[PDB]
C-alpha cells in the first residue's frame, strides 16, 4: 500500500510571511513546477500504480513538490531551511531508489541544479 502523504497543514502551527518563503513559492516552487522534468515529482510516488512494491521499503521519508507546494502555500514552514530540506530529500530519494546514471536521476540532478541557482538568490 501506499503511505499517507506528508503533513502539509497545521492549524495550530505558528505561521510567519517572509521575504525568503516567498521566494520559495513564488519563484523556488514555480521555476522548478514549469520544467519538462518536473512531472515525476509533481506528486507522491504512486507504487501502487507504478507497480513498485519496494518503493516505500526503501524510502521512509517520502517527499514531493506537490507537498512542497501546498507546505508553503499553508504557511506549514516557519523557516526556509524546512523547505529545501524538503526540497533535498526530494532529490536523495530519487538517487536511493535508482541507480547513478539512470535516466530519472538525470532528470532529479538537473532540477536540483536549477534549484541550487535559485537558493543562490533566496534574499535576504
Ligand atoms: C508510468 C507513469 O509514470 C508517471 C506518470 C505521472 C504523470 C505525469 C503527468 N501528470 C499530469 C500526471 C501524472 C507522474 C509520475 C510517474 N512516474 C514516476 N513518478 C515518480 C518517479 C518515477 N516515476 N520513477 C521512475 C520509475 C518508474 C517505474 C519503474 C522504475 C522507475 C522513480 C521511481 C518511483 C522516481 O524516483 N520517481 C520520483
Amino acid at each position: 500500500m501506499n503511505p499517507p502523504p506528508p503533513e502539509t497543514s497545521n492549524p495550530n502551527k505558528p505561521k510567519r510571511q517572509t521575504n525568503q518563503l516567498q521566494y520559495l513559492l513564488r519563484v523556488v516552487l514555480k521555476t522548478l513546477w514549469k520544467h519538462q522534468f518536473a512531472w515525476p515529482f509533481q506528486q507522491p510516488v504512486d507504487a501502487v500504480k507504478l507497480n513498485l512494491p519496494d518503493y516505500y521499503k526503501i524510502i521512509k521519508t517520502p517527499m514531493d513538490m506537490g507537498t512542497i507546494k501546498k507546505r508553503l502555500e499553508n504557511n506549514y514552514y516557519w523557516n526556509a531551511q524546512e523547505c529545501i530540506q524538503d526540497f533535498n530529500t526530494m532529490f536523495t530519494n530519487c538517487y536511493i531508489y535508482n541507480k547513478p546514471g539512470d535516466d530519472i536521476v538525470l532528470m532529479a540532478e538537473a532540477l536540483e541544479k536549477l534549484f541550487l541557482q535559485k537558493i543562490n538568490e533566496l534574499p535576504t
